[PDB]
């Protein structure tokens, strides 16, 4: 008899995922269609990159060694939004906060911190065989915080009126700053 294997590749992570033995007599065409298969794997997220088992291949002539046909995938790929969810927890936003502290010189307080929040959002590609999202860049550069006055208190002026700052993409947490009172 002969034998026949027909593996099923992970070509990204060079993988096999699994193999179908086939006995059968030399010169019989081998009774064998890759196409359930490829059905199963693309159902995982996969997306057939090469088969190469032959059309109408019949098993061989030569006791002594075996046929061998790969069928290979790559990872089926599909631009996502922010909002979608990654299965490494990863995620296409993130929110930092502004905190602006009032004081008086010696540092003690002189009115309660206000906060203000920017979001960034950035879109990526979900790999359907892993569930994971290779996230891109952050499409935003910057973000500016709403304009926060500082509070009047009577008999002082604040060093600060009113805070506007920004945030770039890059930071990971907003800015902490101090405006200080002075009296009049
Ligand atoms: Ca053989």
């Amino acid at each position: 008899m002969q034998k026949v294997h027909v593996q099923y590749i992970d070509g990204e992570t060079d993988q096999m995922l699994r193999q179908d033995d086939l006995d059968g007599y030399t010169d019989e065409t081998i009774p064998y269609s890759t196409a359930e298969g490829i059905k199963k794997f693309e159902g995982d997220g996969y997306e057939l990159f090469k088969d190469n088992f032959p059309a109408g291949e019949k098993f061989d002539n030569d006791d002594t060694n075996d046929q061998f046909y790969t069928v290979i995938f790559k990872h089926h790929r599909e631009n996502v939004d922010p909002n979608h969810s990654s299965a490494d927890g990863t995620k296409g936003t993130k929110t930092l906060t502004e905190t602006v502290h009032y004081k008086y010189a010696n540092g003690t307080k002189a009115a309660e911190d206000q906060t203000a929040q920017v979001t960034f959002t950035r879109n990526g590609v979900l790999d359907d065989v892993t569930g994971i999202v290779a996230w891109g860049k952050w499409n935003e550069a910057s973000q500016s915080y709403k304009a926060l006055t500082s509070p009047t208190i009577a008999g002082y002026a604040p060093s600060e009126a009113v805070v506007k700052r920004s945030s770039n993409s890059d930071a990971e947490q907003g800015p902490t700053l101090t405006v200080i009172y002075t009296a009049d």
